[PDB]
DNA sequence: TAAAAATACTCCATAGGTATTTTAT
DNA sequence: ATAAAATACCTATGGAGTATTTTTA
């Protein structure tokens, strides 16, 4: 598990398309699709419904998404706050 | 950045040695150093002091450090709960 | 001075790309 | 029929290794 997997996962959910996700992320659709499989096979959990356009989360997906964005958000504050402090000497 | 960078950094700080943390993480010391460099380099900050046997954080480090340990703990939480749901136990 | 951290490469595992097929409209 | 996702294969960036040179206690 890396932030990469989350950020990728989040892009899929928000955008409801590996394609549109892959565009926004500036990578191709397959490698994206593989990183999602990887995430899932690592958790042994199915995060996205297979067999439907648009692309929708499973109950577990939705739970995970919720903690994903909150957790990515927290990384971003962690970095900001840290930079402000590097101006104290 | 990535969780690898955090976990590594945390390891380092906890051991107060790159060398001790290296094999703690089952990797070599030199790559470790580089990862920690890139981290500081990406943030454009100095998270560790520029030289001390008992290697210790800067202020920026300490803050990051504690926050890091909270985030990694978050990732664990996230995984446990999802797992917990997936397993069929609410 | 003798430990521990930093270079200077080498190697390879794997994230990312290309071509094609399969599935779901 | 036709676009998007899945599958297979290939490439190449950077994570990890070995040998070696700085460091600072």
């Amino acid at each position: 598990m890396e932030l990469r997997h989350l950020r990728y996962f989040v892009a899929v959910v928000e955008e409801q398309s590996f394609t549109k996700a892959a565009d926004k992320l500036c990578i191709a659709q397959p490698p994206l699709s593989r990183q999602i499989q990887n995430l899932e096979e690592e958790l042994g959990i199915q995060l996205l419904e297979r067999g439907s356009r648009p692309v929708k989360t499973t109950p577990e997906g939705h739970f995970f998404y919720q903690y994903a964005i909150k957790l990515l958000s927290n990384v971003d504050q962690m970095v900001s706050m840290t930079k402000r402090i590097a101006s104290g000497h």
